[PDB]
């Protein structure tokens, strides 16, 4: 239908909005800390403490297969990586540090993505 291809065409305007987003946030992570999901391997305690692992690279998987359906599923997935890591890990670390300065910097971004998105109007 018709309809459907429409729909499937602002799925796909989101997903570019979306990738402009991503590594936009992505670049206030200049360290990298947050790029690769947390080794399990190398912290194999993790999942006992962190049940919702996220990171940047899940993110782009999920946002490739247009998988982001609106800007809030979004934002709960980058909300987890920072949330996760202030969880595990204390004040005085680089990795909280690192997760503050992301949630603080990210928020500028945020804010004009959900404008963006209500103003071309991709939900
Ligand atoms: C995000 N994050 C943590 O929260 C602590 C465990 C860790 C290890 C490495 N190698 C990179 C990042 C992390």
């Amino acid at each position: 239908s018709m309809e459907q291809v429409a729909m499937e065409l602002r799925l796909t305007e989101l997903t570019r909005l979306l990738r402009s987003v991503l590594d936009q946030l992505q670049d206030k992570d200049p360290a990298r800390i947050f790029a690769q999901p947390v080794s399990l391997k190398e912290v194999p305690d993790y999942l006992d403490h962190i049940k919702h692992p996220m990171d940047f690279a899940t993110m782009r998987k999920r946002l490739e297969a247009q998988g982001y359906k609106n800007l809030h599923e979004f934002e709960e997935d980058f909300d987890l990586i920072i949330d996760n890591c202030m969880k595990y890990n204390a004040r005085d670390t680089v990795f909280y540090r690192a997760a503050v300065r992301l949630r603080d910097q990210g928020g500028v971004v945020l804010r004009q993505a959900r404008r963006e998105v209500d103003s071309i109007g991709l939900e």
